[PDB]
């Protein structure tokens, strides 16, 4: 039994990483409907969750990391890495239809085995480039129909595949380093993450945006709710990449690649009944190819010498 | 001497390929801009082969081979995987512009080197797949700026790489098993293949596209002269087949692919030059990542553990 109940402490975790990413995706998309400012936007959720990360040390209310120049130096790239995913997944959610962004990060399992193969020394099994078949001509099918498609709005979701994996695996080198420093929790290691990640956007923010007025493109919505819409979603943005790091903690970058493609199937399908998206058969059957094929390219990584 | 001997030998093989493949597909475009029927055109090329190949044997000119029940069943898959490439890439032809039916198709190598694998057991270093980007992104952007483009045009395109990738791979196992047969030389080898399409081909054809009536849908073209152009490039479609399977005979099938990808940049410049095919500047740029993708993969596969 305490094997299959410890499953479902770390099953809890991936619970509210999904639910958490869920309830970001809606307001995160709600605020650039009303305030397209991606640069700016993004910063102000690093910036929230650094904030609010200083202020649990602060208190008292989570352990203080035993921050050295070697962790420090060792958390460069895994900041880089989000950073640049954050920004590219946030500019790809103000151009198109966010369940078409989370379509393309579906393919992010594909990147996380080649990225940890080439770490780990690992070869491929010739089926895994048949399972390309269907993941290529899922994401080509789902984008000649998605009605809201710009070629910036996707290919900046499929450069957030290759940071967000460069994030993960070298995040969970340091995990895994510093396995014996007591203090750094997984909550802490992306803490300093989302406060590195802060100031390292910050400066790309002001460049491409400035400070936007505070204003809602859609008339009638006061300042107040633009207001309360920036802070909620930048709450639970941090809230949803925190817990995130709990279950990357647990499992290896690859599977935690995996777990987030079951985020994006509810995400894709919270998304569209809520916003009501279009959706036609064509692009419905590409989607779902697509993901299916990443799902078979990683039965077929893991079941394959 | 004697090895060089016969690289030399060899060389000039595959520049009978590629010359008479440059003159066939200058032809054969130039015949379906007059006569539009790709699946009895293409039939017909198999058939005059055919009936060229019997000429020979009839008349002394080449030895004639043992056919044995088992080099038949032997053929059988490297006569599909030929008259389902053939009947797909003339389809290509008919609908775009042939560079771009030769662009798709340059990433034949691709398709070998997996079919190859697959075969032998043989497993992929991880860093083939940074070479797909390139590949990928080049014939997604070639595709995106082809003035020509149609989705069946490009996907019988795609699909004619792994017919033709089973092609070669099942001919070159029936090569090798039926070695010690002397009479079955690498022409009788593709002289047997090109009867048995024409038959597997013939009642698809007609099904199809029935009779088509011997008329020029360009002005100033008699009866004579489009019967002569359809027996030209139907010549000049057997002699280059022929010879590849010279090459064929003594080159694995990823080295025949590879060679295929340069006689494409040939057939790309001479076609483009013939037909005043309008490329723009993003359109060469694409087309030239791809081809310079699938030479970096087939480094990275070659050079690699
Ligand atoms: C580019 C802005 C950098 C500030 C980021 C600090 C985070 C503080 C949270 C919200 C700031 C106010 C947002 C409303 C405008
Ligand atoms: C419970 C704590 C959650 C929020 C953490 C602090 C975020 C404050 C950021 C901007 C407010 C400044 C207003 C100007
Ligand atoms: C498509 C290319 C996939 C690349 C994936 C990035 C791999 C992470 C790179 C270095 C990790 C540092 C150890
Ligand atoms: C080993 C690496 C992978 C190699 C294998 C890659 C295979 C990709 C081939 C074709 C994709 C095209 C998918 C089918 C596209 C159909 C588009 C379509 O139906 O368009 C409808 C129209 O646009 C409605 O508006
Ligand atoms: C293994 C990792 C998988 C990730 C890689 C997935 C393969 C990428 C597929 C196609 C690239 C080009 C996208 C094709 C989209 C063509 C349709 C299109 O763009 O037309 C829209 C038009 O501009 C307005 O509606
Ligand atoms: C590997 C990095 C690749 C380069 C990253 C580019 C991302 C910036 C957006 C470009 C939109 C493309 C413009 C297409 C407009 C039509
Ligand atoms: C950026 C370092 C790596 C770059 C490697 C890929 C090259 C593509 C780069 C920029 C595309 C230009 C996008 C801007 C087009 C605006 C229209
Ligand atoms: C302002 C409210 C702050 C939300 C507090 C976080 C709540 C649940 C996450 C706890 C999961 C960590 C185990
Ligand atoms: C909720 C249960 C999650 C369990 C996950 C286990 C793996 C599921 C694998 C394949 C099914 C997913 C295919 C459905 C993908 C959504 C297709 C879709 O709705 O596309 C909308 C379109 O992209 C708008 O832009
Ligand atoms: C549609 C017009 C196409 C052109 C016409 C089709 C060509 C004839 C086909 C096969 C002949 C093979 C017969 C083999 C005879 C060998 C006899 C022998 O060698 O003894
Ligand atoms: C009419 C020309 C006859 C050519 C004879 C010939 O080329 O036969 C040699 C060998 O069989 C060729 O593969
Ligand atoms: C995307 C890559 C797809 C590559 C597909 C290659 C298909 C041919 C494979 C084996 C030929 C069969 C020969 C084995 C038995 C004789
Ligand atoms: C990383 C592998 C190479 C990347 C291949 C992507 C192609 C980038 C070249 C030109 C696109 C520029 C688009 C200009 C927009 C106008
Ligand atoms: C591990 C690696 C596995 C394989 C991963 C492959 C990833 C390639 C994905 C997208 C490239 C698409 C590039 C598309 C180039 C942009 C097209 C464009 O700029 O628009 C064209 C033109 O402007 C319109 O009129
Ligand atoms: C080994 C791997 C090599 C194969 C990898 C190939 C990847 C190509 C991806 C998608 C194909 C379609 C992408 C291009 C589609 C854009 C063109 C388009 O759809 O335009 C619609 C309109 O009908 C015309 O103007
Ligand atoms: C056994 C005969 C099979 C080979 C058939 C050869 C066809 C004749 C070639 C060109 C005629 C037209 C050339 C004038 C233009
Ligand atoms: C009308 C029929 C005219 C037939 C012309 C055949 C000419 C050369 C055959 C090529 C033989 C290649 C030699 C390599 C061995
Ligand atoms: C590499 C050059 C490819 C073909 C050379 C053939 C060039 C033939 C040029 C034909 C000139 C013309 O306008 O016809
Ligand atoms: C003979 C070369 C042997 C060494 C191989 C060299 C490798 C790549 C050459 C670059 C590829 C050639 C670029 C052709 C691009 C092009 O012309 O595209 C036009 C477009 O397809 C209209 O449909």
């Amino acid at each position: 039994s305490p094997t299959l109940v410890h499953t479902l402490k770390v099953g809890f975790y991936f619970f509210l990483w999904y639910f958490f990413n869920f309830i970001f995706n809606i307001a995160n998309k709600r605020t650039l409907n009303m305030w397209k400012y991606p640069w700016v936007l993004s910063t102000i959720q690093l910036g929230v969750g650094a904030l609010y990360c200083t202020f649990l040390w602060v208190l008292g209310l989570r352990t203080k990391p035993n921050v050295s120049k070697k962790l420090i130096k060792a958390l460069i790239w895994p900041s880089l890495g989000h950073t640049l995913g954050h920004a590219a997944t946030c500019m790809s959610f103000s151009l198109v239809a966010i369940s078409f962004t989370h379509v393309v990060k579906s393919a992010e399992p594909v990147f996380g085995a080649v990225g940890s193969a080439l770490v780990l020394g690992e070869f491929f099994h010739p089926l895994t480039y048949l399972t390309l078949v269907p993941i290529v001509s899922g994401v080509a099918l789902s984008a000649a129909t998605e009605l809201t498609f710009t070629w910036t709005g996707f290919i900046t979701a499929m450069i957030s595949n290759v940071a967000f994996v460069t994030r993960n695996i070298t995040s969970k080198f340091t995990m895994v380093d510093f396995k014996n420093e007591k203090t750094l929790i997984a909550q802490n290691t992306y803490a300093l993450i989302t406060i590195i990640s802060f100031f390292m956007e910050l400066p790309f923010a002001l460049l491409m945006e400035g400070f936007p007025p505070l204003v809602s493109a859609i008339a009638g919505v006061s300042k107040a709710k633009l207001f309360g819409s920036i802070m909620f979603c930048s709450l639970f943005y941090h809230l949803y990449n925190e817990v995130s790091y709990l279950c990357l903690d647990n499992v290896s970058p690859v599977s935690f690649s995996i777990g987030n493609t079951i985020k994006r199937v509810i995400i894709i399908f919270g998304s569209i009944l809520v916003f009501r998206t279009p959706v036609t058969r064509l692009n419905f059957i590409g989607s779902t190819i697509a993901i299916i094929g990443t799902m078979l390219y990683s039965l077929a990584k893991a079941k394959l010498p």
